[PDB]
């Protein structure tokens, strides 16, 4: 039994220098690893060359499923194993089996000897040599490992007793903490020969004034955290079976990659493993443009429900956590699907991880939490776009099924965002829904479809006005109590106010505070007294007469002071990111936006529309004038699926509607983001949009149909060829990016706009 500390390769192929630990102390040994390659070539027969001293054998391994490669043809996959030195030798000559005619692909040329040994042997490698006593012969030369190998149990890797050191930069098992590992390793060649545990905290920043205290504070924690670092490293390593020095702490996708790869190798499935490459290794077919792949990697938008209105019943605000893991755990013709066998392997892995995590296991809990992050990361190895598409498509179905399940009992969906769900209840008072909420939660959890979902009620709503997530108001209570009248807080988040003149913004809020009070009073009166929700009929009668007089007075003052240069500070229309409307009369916008909020009732249409006409009579405008219609003042630019590294939260960020302090900070935890990452994601969105416009399909203006010719003038129908994506849409999309890049300081995106 050997405790390998740091597997390390060198210039010579199939050579692994190992800083192993023998019962005495640390020592250096070397391993020899042959190269195993997967050949798909020809349709039948075999080369019969015999020139190479290798081992070939016809195999039946389960290949991946690239959408382009769909033809079955025949099966003659091979399992050629051949040492890497003579493989480099064979690279030289022109004639050889690996480079000849009728070669479909090489499937595992990317995996290095280091990875092969760390996946096959592991941390606890032992010697089962026996035969002749070549232990001395094995130690003087390089011990060839292919013939003799065994992996002993690693339940207890080490009882630690050893010296630890530091080496840090702020631009013996030493710990390397530097922004540039490669530069420091190359500059001091002697640093290579010593074993190092490489933990990298990067991007040191300074306030540029009085930086000595902050340098001292940044040094103190790194000095004092040594006991924690080694302890956590050993805690991960004892379960991981990866050697301590190869493993890193922040690296979490590597554990998933090794475990999934070795449990796949337990089966006959091919790895498709690819190293420092964002795309899978499919044998070389992955280096060509394909329409299906381009569509499946450009579909990251999630559906949503935004049923708007004013609700006089109670509304529940539940938060659905563990959606993706629940989706995975629960569950020829198709050319765009992931292999079912690997899917079942992943399902079994997640099930066993969850079961061990239930029994007080920290590492299993970490793996379960980090699986969702691993799925969407291309930089993680074994990453497949088909897997991401499969997971997203099943999650999309799961959310609709959950909404339908909620629809089984008397309730109505209002909103759905993968993290928040709003439910309309039949009951009228929040104090009478304690039992029904619990019953619904138990019923939802009882279903086998949603056994692993986490649901928690965040707020109870008494009166809610809903337009979208960025524009709402009402009265809410955090949690209902006993024998005490429930405390209610009034919330009002209106982005619509930001596009108003400074003199009218206070008026907007003041009049909304009267609308809400009147609606609450009339609802209480209707409840006390006993097609239309009669709780809210007649609320406008209380505040109509004051509103008319106030509007008249405001109009008179505007007529008096609009041309006064002294009052030029007022009556200035702000410029905001996503603003497109060019509008003239400031008080008209206030009255329109105030009436639009009342209009979302669906039960008091006539009453509100009479008041709207009467108010519009103060101005010289008619009830159906085009200038008197409400449009949303703001555009939208939504970047989907941004990761919080310290929170493990999936959030969709919209750069136009969302107010600041939210663009650059996570929601669950108030941790700031990194700006250049946001700029790079915006650039990715822009270039992807341009590509999607450039690869669109054509259609007939009358026969809505797809063009099936490469050279034609028009439809067999007398018509014309038009585009599925019109130019005006992409022009507007390029327009909004320019404003977003100028309101906030994004130099990289501004440069990208000007290089077009
Ligand atoms: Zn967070
Ligand atoms: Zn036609």
């Amino acid at each position: 039994t050997w405790e390998v500390l740091q597997y390390k390769d060198s210039g010579e192929p199939g050579v692994l220098e190992v800083f192993v630990t023998i019962n005495g102390k640390v020592q250096n040994i070397t391993f020899h690893i042959p190269k195993t390659i997967y050949m798909k070539f020809k349709s039948q027969t075999m080369p019969l060359q015999k020139i190479k001293n290798c081992l070939i054998e016809k195999s039946s391994a389960s290949l991946p499923n690239n959408p382009k490669t769909s033809n079955p043809a025949g099966g003659q996959l091979f399992k050629i194993t051949l040492p890497e030195s003579v493989f480099l030798e064979e690279k030289e000559n022109c004639t050889s089996i690996f480079n000849d005619e009728n070669v479909l692909g090489v499937f595992e040329g990317t995996i290095t000897p280091h990875q092969r040994a760390i996946m096959d042997l592991g941390a606890s490698v032992t010697f089962r040599s026996k035969a002749m006593g070549a232990l001395g012969k094995g130690i003087q030369q390089g011990f060839e490992m292919k013939d003799l190998s065994m992996a002993e149990n690693e339940r207890y890797l080490s009882g630690f007793s050893m010296d630890i050191g530091y080496l840090l930069h702020f631009p013996f098992l030493l710990l390397l903490q530097s922004p540039f590992i490669t530069k420091l390793l190359g500059t001091i060649r002697l640093l290579n020969q010593m074993p190092i545990v490489k933990l990298s905290l990067n991007e040191v920043l300074l306030p540029q004034l009085n930086w000595q205290p902050t340098l001292l504070k940044k040094l103190v924690n790194h000095v004092l955290s040594s006991g924690s670092w080694i302890s956590h490293l050993i805690k991960l390593s004892q379960y991981s079976n990866i050697p301590i020095c190869n493993l890193r702490l922040d690296s979490m996708d590597y554990i998933i990659d090794v475990l999934y790869a070795r449990k796949l190798k337990k089966e006959n499935i091919v790895l498709w493993w690819n190293e420092k490459a964002p795309l899978p290794d499919h044998g070389g077919i992955q280096n060509d443009f394909d329409l299906n792949t381009s569509w499946i990697m450009n579909d990251s938008e999630f559906p949503k429900i935004n049923n708007s209105g004013v609700y006089d019943n109670v509304v529940l605000d539940v938060g659905v956590d563990n959606l993706t893991v629940n989706t995975i755990l629960t569950s020829e013709f198709v050319h765009d699907a992931f292999s079912n066998d690997a899917l079942n392997v992943l399902r079994g892995m997640l099930k066993e991880w969850w079961d061990e995590a239930l029994k007080e296991n920290s590492t299993a809990d970490l793996l379960v939490n980090s699986l969702a992050s691993w799925v969407q990361n291309p930089n993680a190895k074994l990453f497949d776009g088909l897997l991401r598409y499969h997971v997203h498509n099943l999650t999309k179905k799961a959310l609709l099924q959950l909404v339908n399940e909620f629809s089984a009992l008397g309730s109505t969906i209002v909103y759905a965002d993968r993290n928040q769900i709003l439910i309309k209840t039949n009951k009228y008072s929040p104090e009478n829904c304690y039992a029904y909420s619990q019953y619904m939660m138990k019923a939802v959890r009882t279903n086998p479809m949603f056994s692993y979902l986490d649901l928690n009620i965040k707020r109870y709503w008494d009166l809610l006005i809903w337009m979208d997530k960025f524009n709402f108001s009402g009265l809410a209570c955090i949690e209902i109590e006993e024998k005490e009248n429930q405390d209610y807080t009034a919330v009002s988040q209106w982005q619509l106010k930001k596009f108003l003149s400074p003199i009218y913004q206070p008026e907007f809020e003041d009049w909304m505070m009267i609308i809400l009070d009147s609606m609450l009073k009339t609802k209480q009166s209707y409840l006390k007294l006993n097609s239309v929700e009669n709780s809210l009929n007649g609320f406008s009668h209380l505040f109509s007469k004051p509103l008319m007089k106030r509007v008249k007075k405001l109009f008179k003052n505007q007529q008096e002071f609009i041309l006064d240069p002294q009052y030029e500070a007022d009556y200035v229309i702000p410029v905001l990111p996503g603003s497109h409307l060019n509008v003239k009369n400031p008080l008209l916008e206030l009255v329109k936006s105030l009436c639009h909020v009342m209009l979302l009732s669906k039960s008091t249409i006539l009453e509100i529309r009479t008041l709207r006409k009467e108010l519009l009579k103060i101005f010289e405008l008619r009830e159906f004038a085009k200038v008197a219609e409400f449009k949303d003042p703001s555009l939208s630019l939504v970047v989907p699926d941004f990761l919080c590294e310290y929170c493990f939260f999936i959030s969709d960020i919209d750069f136009c509607k969302a107010a600041p302090e939210s663009i650059f900070s996570c929601v669950r935890c108030h941790k700031a983001f990194n700006q250049v990452l946001l700029q790079e994601h915006l650039i990715q969105k822009l270039r992807s949009d341009i590509e999607s416009y450039l690869i669109q399909d054509l259609r007939c203006s009358r026969c809505h149909k797809v063009k099936r010719d490469y050279m034609s003038a028009h439809c067999p129908c007398a018509g014309a060829w038009e585009g599925t994506l019109p130019r005006e849409s992409i022009v507007q999309k390029l327009n909004v990016f320019k404003q977003v890049a100028k309101y906030y300081g994004f130099d990289i995106l501004l440069s990208c706009i000007a290089d077009l």
